[PDB]
């Protein structure tokens, strides 16, 4: 019969900035092992954020160029923002 | 055999306001097609955010009335914040 | 045929502390019932968020002790933070 | 994702008649448990088969009133067929 | 997580040819729709039969030419045989 | 969700014995890689069989001793019966 299921991989990455101002933007390659069978979808967060009070917090993350062998794992933060750590969470299921 | 497995749906939802304020609050439909054999739990976080240090920082997100055929994605903010931009992020598998 | 598929099980755990804050850590024990066939993966984040600007934002979340039976829903702030209110999103999958 | 995939149930059914012989048909109701989600595809076939070669081997056998809660087996000989002992296979997938 | 599914497809071909005896041999071509994802095996059995006690019995069956696509679905007799009716089951999976 | 899905194997075994009588009894190890997870049910037919008329016609078949690692593929004869080739075929599912 036809059915709906999904595979699901996941991942967290961790940016101790501290001391130190985290990049202002990062990416990372993320790949799948095996391949997916079709293209799946990512989603991306944050699991540990810490953030500057001195200007307003802007954070952004994004799962780019997905395929199915894998994903650039994205993050930025812009304008007077600053970030001292933060950690990425993602998931992609198809 | 017996086994568990799930079907996930996932998606973003992309608010750009600033040079505006965000609204207070939004509700946005979002369906599932084809709609789920059971009710699936659903999840909403963040997947970028912009708000202003002017005042404290309080956002809310939540899946509402949530049936096989979709949900109402929802998000607030209270009291004094302001939000300059925001990216829902969310996942539903039954 | 050998395929890849997942079990996923999701949760909220809501915490209202205002007009008091949120303790500095706290950690919940979560079961999955009836247990994985393999130990999942599990990732965590906010869904909702109470900040004071009085100081950095510093939140942290984990899923720690993971165990085809459950995890530890692990949530932490550190230094001066301040946090109101907070709602910890999880899903597990394997 | 879309994929294909079936739940399969079997059986046999024995009737061992010498000395005397089997009746000319048979109609056995069999259940499935829990009921299946689609109306299945059955078919049917003989494990064990005893027959005398004074005449022609004539020997039926079928899936009737098919349901996603069970179906009724069938088993027929004809003319002067003499059955002496058989058993029945089943398969039942969606 | 890693597992092991069948997708099975199954179906049955009744050759009516009493008064005349059945041609000796039969091949006929069966599609699977949509096509399998890996080649499935295929085995194929006998659901009723009809065979004349003048000679021996010798009746033979098959998959042959096994695609994703579909197969051959072959029969045949050989030397004094006679077969009057016969209805061939057969059940593919991967 | 909770589905039911199953994991199918299936095989045949030729014994061409002409121009001997193939033997009384046969019992053929037939192993599973990798092991099932639970325990499946076997049935066993013929594909091919060749029957002398001198006497009546009794063939049986069946799989002994399973478990998720492999069975007994079982066949006999019993009596009179003079059989000179046949083909087993079987499936596995659970
Ligand atoms: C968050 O990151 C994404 C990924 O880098 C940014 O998306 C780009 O947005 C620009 C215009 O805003 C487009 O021209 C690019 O094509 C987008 N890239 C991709 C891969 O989609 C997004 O702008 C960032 N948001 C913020 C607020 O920094
Ligand atoms: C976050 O959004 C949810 C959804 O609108 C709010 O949930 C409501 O909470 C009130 C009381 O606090 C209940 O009476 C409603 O029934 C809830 N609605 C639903 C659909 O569950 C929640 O209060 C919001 N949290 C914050 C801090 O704004
Ligand atoms: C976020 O919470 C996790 C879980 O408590 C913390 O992880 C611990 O980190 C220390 C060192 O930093 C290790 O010695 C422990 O073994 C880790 N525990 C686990 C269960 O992994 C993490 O440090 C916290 N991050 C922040 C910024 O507070
Ligand atoms: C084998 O058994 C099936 C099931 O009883 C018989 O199918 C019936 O065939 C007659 C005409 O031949 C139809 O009118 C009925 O509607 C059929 N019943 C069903 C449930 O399909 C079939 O005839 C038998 N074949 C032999 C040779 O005895
Ligand atoms: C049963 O049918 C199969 C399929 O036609 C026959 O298999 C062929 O056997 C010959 C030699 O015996 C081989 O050269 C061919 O390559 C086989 N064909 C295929 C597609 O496998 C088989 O011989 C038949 N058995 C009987 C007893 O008639
Ligand atoms: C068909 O083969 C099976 C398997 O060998 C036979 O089953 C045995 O039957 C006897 C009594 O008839 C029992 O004591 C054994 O325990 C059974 N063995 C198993 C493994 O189940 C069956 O008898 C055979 N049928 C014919 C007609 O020969
Ligand atoms: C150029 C630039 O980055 N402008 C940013 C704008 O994008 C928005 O983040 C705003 C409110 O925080 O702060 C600045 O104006
Ligand atoms: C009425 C109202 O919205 N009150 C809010 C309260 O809910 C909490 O967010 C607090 C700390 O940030 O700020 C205000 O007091
Ligand atoms: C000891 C301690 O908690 N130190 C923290 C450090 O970990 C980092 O959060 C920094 C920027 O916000 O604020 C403090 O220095
Ligand atoms: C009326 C009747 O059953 N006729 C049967 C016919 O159906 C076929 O089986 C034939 C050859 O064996 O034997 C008889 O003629
Ligand atoms: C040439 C030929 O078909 N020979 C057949 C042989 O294959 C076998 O079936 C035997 C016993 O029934 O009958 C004949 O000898
Ligand atoms: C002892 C023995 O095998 N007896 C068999 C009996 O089991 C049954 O097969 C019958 C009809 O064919 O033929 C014989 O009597
Ligand atoms: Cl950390
Ligand atoms: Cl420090
Ligand atoms: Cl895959
Ligand atoms: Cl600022
Ligand atoms: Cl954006
Ligand atoms: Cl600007
Ligand atoms: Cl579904
Ligand atoms: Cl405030
Ligand atoms: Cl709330
Ligand atoms: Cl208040
Ligand atoms: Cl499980
Ligand atoms: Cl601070
Ligand atoms: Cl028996
Ligand atoms: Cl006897
Ligand atoms: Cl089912
Ligand atoms: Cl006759
Ligand atoms: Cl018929
Ligand atoms: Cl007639
Ligand atoms: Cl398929
Ligand atoms: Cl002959
Ligand atoms: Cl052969
Ligand atoms: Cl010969
Ligand atoms: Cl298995
Ligand atoms: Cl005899
Ligand atoms: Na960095
Ligand atoms: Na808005
Ligand atoms: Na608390
Ligand atoms: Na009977
Ligand atoms: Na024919
Ligand atoms: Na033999």
């Amino acid at each position: 019969r036809l059915i709906h299921v999904s595979r699901c991989e996941m991942g967290t990455s961790t940016h101790r900035c501290w001391p130190r101002p985290c990049d202002t933007s990062s990416d990372e390659p993320i790949s799948f092992w095996p391949p997916f069978e079709n293209t799946p979808n990512v989603i991306v967060s944050f699991g540990m954020l810490d953030v500057d009070n001195s200007n307003n917090l802007r954070v952004n993350s994004s799962a780019d160029d997905v395929t199915v062998g894998g994903f650039t794992l994205h993050y930025n933060s812009w304008y007077t923002t600053t970030v001292w750590n933060y950690k990425l969470i993602w998931i992609a299921c198809d």
